[PDB]
């Protein structure tokens, strides 16, 4: 299935959503020239061990959710914040890869490479593990019984699946460094940050990438859960997630005043990279096609 | 002053009976010998010492018990990891049982990080440390904060999201895979999905026997405040609810890998065992579970 026909009233009815419970909009990180390529010859000699070519356009393409989804007002250190957009682009090939593509002992020590040149000694260790811990369960979950009956249960069991596998403890345990904010940077460390977060940036995403996804056989996604071709059932499975998202976001205001800033500018931020990037636009193109491995 | 004290009987029971039906293997106990338990009350005191209050033996043991019951006794393969993880859990017992007053960074994380380097290689001491930099900084942390109040009392999804990082389990899987030296296991503990998987039949067993505890120290760390206790028929449809839960979050475990799968239910199943045979439970207010307090006049001369 598809849900294509769902599409304009839900963009609608997430917009509302976050016009009524965020308000304030997210805005875009400019880089300079310079910045842009300094990142793009990052993530091609990151992803060259591994045989593929990744495009200019590609890197842009996954570049933007960085661009959208962090908290302009708060950033201090600018080296951090490009760590995150190659970091951030590298594992997105490493998403798209078949799995046969996914060679460790290749990738992972550029991945520290990459750590070692953005972060001081403490911080390049968090993010490698975090990066580490990433790639290493999409790959391990490829197929995994253990994916299989998170995904299909409940979205209890699937949203717990997601804090990791969506990469969502990944982005916050390697943009902490951009803020320098102490009580951020906890919840960073504890995951809390990512928990509050999984769901807002889970259901957009889950709504948008369906089509793909669901053409490539894969489970990962929460409106599997239900019949999208009842009509009725769709609604009242959407109306769920949505408040689910409400919920999140209004604990999210508990938090202190820069870190709700930085949570609520990646939620909405995401929702503004997914209804606008082509990514999400269609299900197989350019920027999303799956990395294959051509055999012979 | 509520109480769930008049459920006591038929909710222990129906606990029983979720797991006659769902685990159904039994957990067993950890014997150490006499110079293990030493050892490791031995290094209890060195750890706590700096923050100025006394522990007794008793108070140790009490508290090591749930270690000694809720690990894989059938997987174990590192003593010295094992030995650790009981050290760490004390010591972080005792942090938990505090008047904030008592929390000295500077003092008390080098011993947290001595414990460590004794007991583990270099890569194991620094995930363990930091688990338990975590968990000592987010129970200090929370102490009177407003994000506390507003996870705890909104659903049971935002508690028991909370509960992850502040029920110790985070910390527990990653200061415990040395001891099995599993690499799936290891993986799971550190994207924290073990600790997710575990997180509820954990919290809901142990919220149910600390409840009259906890209300009675202010304490709001607890799913059974989200509902009325004193209304039979809200506390018992609440009291499903979670029984639900936790069969649901076990009949997933079942996916795992066996090792895996068994770890993590000996420890919701041990620390069900523990919670429902140790002292610490059987009272609100004992020796081995009263607030651990600051005195006003410490600083007196008299
Ligand atoms: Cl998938
Ligand atoms: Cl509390
Ligand atoms: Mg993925
Ligand atoms: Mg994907
Ligand atoms: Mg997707
Ligand atoms: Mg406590
Ligand atoms: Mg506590
Ligand atoms: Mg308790």
């Amino acid at each position: 299935s598809s849900v294509r026909p769902y599409l304009e009233e839900c963009t609608r009815r997430f917009q509302e959503m976050f016009d009524r419970h965020v308000v304030t909009r997210p805005t875009k990180v400019e880089l300079t020239d310079a910045e842009l390529r300094e990142v793009i010859d990052d993530c091609n000699a990151a992803v060259a061990p591994l045989g593929k070519t990744v495009s200019d356009e590609r890197w842009i393409s996954y570049v933007g959710v960085v661009l959208w989804s962090q908290s302009p007002r708060h950033i201090k250190d600018m080296e951090a914040f490009k760590a995150v957009c190659v970091l951030n682009c590298v594992t997105f090939v490493w998403d798209d890869m078949d799995p046969a593509l996914h060679d460790f002992g290749l990738f992972l020590p550029q991945l520290r490479k990459i750590c070692e040149k953005y972060y001081g000694p403490e911080d390049a260790e968090v993010a490698y593990e975090a990066a580490r811990a990433f790639v290493t369960s999409d790959h391990m979950f490829r197929d995994s019984p253990i994916k299989a009956a998170l995904c299909t249960t409940s979205p209890e069991q699937y949203f717990r699946f997601r804090v990791t596998d969506i990469g969502v403890d990944f982005w916050m345990k390697m943009s902490y460094p951009i803020y320098r904010h102490p009580e951020f940077t906890e919840h960073a460390k504890t995951s809390l940050a990512a928990r509050m977060t999984t769901r807002g940036l889970t259901i957009v995403n889950d709504f948008y990438s369906y089509d793909r996804e669901v053409s490539l056989g894969q489970i990962t996604n929460c409106f599997r859960l239900c019949d999208v071709s009842d009509e009725t059932a769709f609604k009242e499975f959407f109306q769920a997630r949505l408040d689910d998202m409400i919920e999140d976001i209004e604990c999210i205001k508990a938090f202190d005043q820069l870190t709700q800033d930085v949570f609520l500018d990646l939620i909405y931020g995401n929702f503004v990279f997914t209804t606008s990037n082509k990514r999400y636009k269609t299900a197989v193109n350019d920027v999303n096609s799956r990395i294959q491995a051509a055999a012979l």
